């Protein structure tokens, strides 16, 4: 059940991109006591995911990885584009590399920077990251039973 | 045993996705007798379905693969970037293994997790699932009467 | 001084009486311009996520010239259609560039569509129109591929 | 100094699509007095065009394509699901065939078949012609200079 | 030590240009002014992804940035090329591997008024900034992958 | 037994307004024999309806009125605006006059001058135009009962 | 005490809007034994409601009116533009005559005649009518308290 | 010949514009109704100003009908359909307290963004819609006084 | 003294409540127990407007605040009412002379779960708060005038 | 005599809606020689503007009042309901009272509280507040232009 993850992470947003990386992490190593390791790549943005998601999945040391950002409608500029960009990419570097990509790269229906927002992020990101990792864990045996 | 069906449903809302597994499973039989067999592979969420499909597809085990999982806009984050990415990407899968992908990954307009809704899709599934069955049966022969 | 081809016409179950207009109408202009000159194919597949594929399974058959993919995609008002239609006209353009034969779109989505007599009637009808376009559609494109 | 311009166009709204036609090959007459070949090919719908591009494209005759069209919202149907296919097409091909492929695929916000609508892009397909040709040479220029 | 290809859009120059002039600059101030970088001008953003392709694929940079101020027209639908072209570098990039940052905003809104003008024409400086800050960021974090 | 009716109808569309005009005042006929007279009064667009309907109400020869109007979006301009203003201000000008005023003033999701809408819209307002006759007689008669 | 309801209902959609009606009679008496007594009016649409709501609170015989009707989207033409005047009617009207005016007017977001939405309208407006019933006896109490 | 007297109220907002339709409208009256309809000018600063001066001025007597004319346009900066409406909805409400008709040339376009092609349309275009209020202004009127 | 009248809709009490319960919190505060907020229980947000016109009329009221929690629910509409209503507040303000505020919310999203629940159960204190600080400043401001 | 203007301005955003107060001031204080006294309100939100509005119009002590507000989409709960109720409001006191009521209560399309926004709309405020006092004037003057 030894097996590697690895979680890219864009460093905006990160007080609350964070809190999923470390619930991910955490529910990961724990239930696995170490035994899936969760290597840990940062990122600029979520548009340069993908292809770190690419480069990662074709060393072929993982069995799964995890992009993690918060793309949100900065309120200036169309986060959409980007936002369908990254989905679409992992998407399609999953069907490529043949290695699951999970994405924790959400896109809220609101959020403008402000404590009541923020804080209910800050937290709700710690769930989808327990998610993730029971997702990732989940898929990656998954896979296994079928090959 | 004429004919194999890779089912992959999604975890979530398994409450009303399984709702029309089991009604595919039984037009299937209903329709086939058992001739054709329905093998069920479970997922995370509906992201993971295209690489599923993908591998499963390529095992050349099956003549047809559905994708089934409910897609809804989750009160929190936007779930388009997700679903397009799947319906396409399953598009993508069976266009690139030319293995029917049959979607049952089915978004509703609107789903508050609430009684009325959830009766609504728990028995709308089953419908969804019948018709899938027979789109299923029809495809298949169909394309079989084209080589 | 005519030249002949074969068309595979894809048509989805769904709203069959509907897209049948089409598909007869698509026939009986080319019977009218190329008098079985060229000759249509049509193809039942079950919904227009079903076309795509199928098409591309055609198309590489080279027997058709032209593959023609027609289907009603509605927003049934319980659940979204886009997210298909999109992968399907997205699909079909995939599958020409893949195949480089031509796959003419009679996929439509119409803005409003619930059923009703007043509705149905509508697109029942229009789609006849649609269906004489897809033709001389057709006859064009496939000219002009040829031309190169 | 000379190359060939492959320019292909959809039939639908000829008399605005046309108007941009004209427009470029007389800006590029102009900015290259016959050094610049641009030569037209027709096409049913927007929808005919991707594969088209993709097709002359892989000649290697051409050091650009241009595909122009008129793509409306009917009224009827939902236009977009097809202006994304093209407009994401051209790209798919320009992509794949490393031939720049200008668009001239516009798509009006609004455009009901009204005088006033109908003159304005007639007009105005006029200045996106020129611009197009101005891109046309500028992107075949800057291309053959990161080249050498 | 290494060169980077900014690719920018000839439409809304005064603006776009203020990301690039920026760029170039905190390149120079944050890497002692030895990270070469190359600039390209293009038609419109919709040329860029192409340009992309060819410049990557040379394999003489890094990384690419795609700078271009893709606006409603007010006249014609900019998103579809606003897709196309966001869509592109992501598909370019995960083709060429290298990494291929945008800097082609979409705003919300801008007609083309003193405040909008002035406005992007300011906030492009901070993005153009920004952009530099994600390029040297993710080259330096590729390379860490590759060793 | 009898009443009068006052049927206030937009000068625009009038060739698609007239179908309900001469539906209604037919139905109507057709149905009280003559009895119910329908007095016809032409305004310029939707948005000189419900001035007219209060003038005319509260002349208390009406027992009620009927605003028939095909308030489309031009494309150019924003319809609702007005569309707004005109269903309020017939709700406002019967609640005021306490004269029942039925509203034709109907608002299509899509109509851009083209042959399949204009006729589709000539043929349907011609059953909006019964529906409304009926719904007249209806609330008329009604508000007599809950009179007495 | 013994106190009056005037329910006014539209003709259309009746198998759904009634059942409403029914729950709203029915669970009412069950609360009141008989002691509330509900009139029912007919009205042709939900364009009829406020203006029959207010003639008959000003009467003065009603502690409370109901208004129910299905506005639903056509399909066709805009239905919010009424939904809205009649709702804002409504509310009006119990402004005006200080009568309770409770809402059953519902106008559900998406609803495509169809066995599918028929069958869950038919069946939540009896929901609706339970609450419309609780909500009459609820405001129509709270109010005559505030007469102490 | 009947003679009568209209009000004809201009927001001084993109009067580039608006004076084509004010122009328009006396050109014509003037050519329909060779100076036996008087239209008096009153300049106002917003749209929103003129429900007020239109009932002012109603309930003078001295008008058989106004005309409110003011390009409503979207700023691109501040929502401009919370002042249309109380404007269109205003002057409804004028002319049914005064029962003196309010015409409306307070067109809002669905877009607009100064553009040269876009002033050029709609200076243009006004004045049709200047003729056009014109014709609805001698068509009410006299629909009026015959009862 | 001086008295408020609390109009609170049912629906969502559970929300609701915060929104009063700190509102009442907050109005003793600032106010050592001068202020007598008079709660009035009513259906929905519909019937919020018309009794806020019945009390404002009384006299006995130097403001109104209307309270509900007017969400889409996914099954029909609520923009409807929801605007009906808060025009009527508007309106009935307007008629009576008497300040009316608004704390009848309608949220961008909220999809009964337990997130949106937990976060606006919050966020309806801290907007009874905002409701008493409006209600004296401006019953405070009107006097000021007058 | 003299004249003094009515200046509601709502205790929300205060750094931004004081640039328009703050400038608003500043210019007819200019353009009038000081002769205006532009008396302050303070009110919690643009919700509690109206009814001041309305108030202080009555007192006729004011040949104009003006509303300033910055009224945004929260991210929340919906501003649009509040800000049309206010917009209206102030449209139908001033119709009411017949007292130009002028509306500075501002509604930008977007702002996520962030800094480039909030210094866009501090320094944009200075620029409405300077068009609200340049309309407050012009319109005091055009009315007292109609009175003969
Ligand atoms: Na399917
Ligand atoms: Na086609
Ligand atoms: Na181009
Ligand atoms: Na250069
Ligand atoms: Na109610
Ligand atoms: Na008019
Ligand atoms: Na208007």
């Amino acid at each position: 059940t030894s097996f590697k993850i690895a979680f890219i992470q864009a460093r905006w947003h990160a007080d609350i991109v964070d809190e999923a990386r470390k619930s991910f992490v955490a529910e990961l190593a724990a239930k696995t006591g170490g035994s899936v390791e969760v290597e840990i790549f940062d990122v600029p943005g979520a548009y340069e995911i993908p292809l770190h998601a690419k480069t990662l999945a074709r060393t072929g040391r993982y069995a799964a990885i995890v992009g993690a950002a918060f793309v949100i409608d900065g309120g200036i500029y169309r986060h959409d584009f980007v936002a369908t960009a990254v989905i679409n990419g992992m998407m399609q570097v999953q069907l490529e590399t043949e290695v699951p990509v999970l994405s924790v790269v959400l896109t809220p229906h609101h959020f403008h920077e402000s404590k009541e927002h923020h804080d209910f992020f800050h937290a709700h990101f710690k769930v989808k990251g327990v998610e993730a990792a029971h997702a990732a864990l989940q898929i990656v045996s998954e896979r296994s039973r079928i090959a």
